């Protein structure tokens, strides 16, 4: 009789729909039940939820994260040298969406990764570019690259150095009374 | 009036004048005897030479430093995964002067490449250029800018201090194309 139905990958999270196997990718990609991790770094949150459901959760979960408007901001770090291993997040609102801007401080002496994720798909991701400034006097560095999708998320590509790379000296050559300033660009591409 | 007379300290060098002392800083800071030490990196050229003599040095000592002549180059150092410490070196020319590129791999669990632009010239010199040194990849570039080092101070001290474009052997993987690496420098005036 009937031809072979496929379960939705996302049955797991709730999700009863069955598919013939073309129509399982489209379904899939559009699925509410996909799950997403909670995107602040770093072991502390063990929250999953829907994609429309994890800046309402940072909103309300993770109240010392705050997030500017526009385009084009400074995400000021502040007391960059204070002891440990420490994170600075804060989201940024432009292009109807919201970017997560990470700058984490590892201890080896001690080295920084600054990166910016996008609360969307990697499709969503690579029509976005992201610059990170440090600028001082008469110095200036700059990154500049594709957003990851929190899907993807921040920790392959730090392991990877695949984002700003910076050491304890670097900062001191661009900090200011303890703070480190960080342009930061969002634009379309 | 009566005076005691002192060396001044490039006599070593060759200057003969001999003045008071509240006149010597006033004379060796504008001195043509000073000497510099031959500035390829790292530590093999022991030369030291008047400034006038750095070029002349370079080009009968140094043969196999290539210069191209432009504000705006790639500087394509061939070979960038190869094991240890490595010095690459180039010059530009444009402006009216010549300025040294130098990219230096170290070696912690740690290589990490350095990148930095020196004049041959003085400090004063210097402060009237900028330097651009770009990475460029798929979808990614990485920029530094800054005031050129003059030959004087160096570049051992600017790289010891992080102050110059450092990356990783694992970021370098991004910009690599078959083992080499192009950087963009771009010199302007400021
Ligand atoms: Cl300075
Ligand atoms: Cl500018
Ligand atoms: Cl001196
Ligand atoms: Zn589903
Ligand atoms: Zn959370
Ligand atoms: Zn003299
Ligand atoms: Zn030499």
């Amino acid at each position: 009789a009937n031809s072979v139905l496929f379960p939705c990958k996302y049955a797991s999270s709730g999700c009863e729909i069955t598919l013939p196997h073309t129509e399982k990718a489209d379904h899939e990609e559009l699925c509410e039940f996909r799950p997403y991790s909670c995107p602040c770094p770093g072991a502390s949150c063990k929250w999953q939820g829907s994609l429309d459901a994890v800046m309402p959760h940072l909103m309300h979960q993770h109240k010392s994260i705050t997030t500017l408007q526009g385009e084009d901001i400074v995400f000021l770090a502040t007391d960059i040298n204070l002891p440990g291993a420490v994170d600075w997040v804060m989201m940024q609102s432009c292009f109807g969406f919201h970017f997560m801007l990470v700058l984490e401080k590892q201890e080896k002496h001690q080295q920084f990764f600054a990166i910016v994720q996008l609360i969307g798909t990697r499709k969503q991701a690579e029509n976005f570019a992201y610059r990170l400034e440090l600028n001082g006097h008469r110095r200036r560095l700059t990154w500049e690259a594709t957003p990851r999708s929190i899907h993807e998320g921040i920790a392959t590509a730090i392991m990877n150095s695949d984002c700003l790379v910076f050491d304890t000296s670097i900062a001191q050559l661009f900090a200011e009374n303890g703070n480190l300033g960080i342009n930061v660009t969002i634009s379309m591409c």
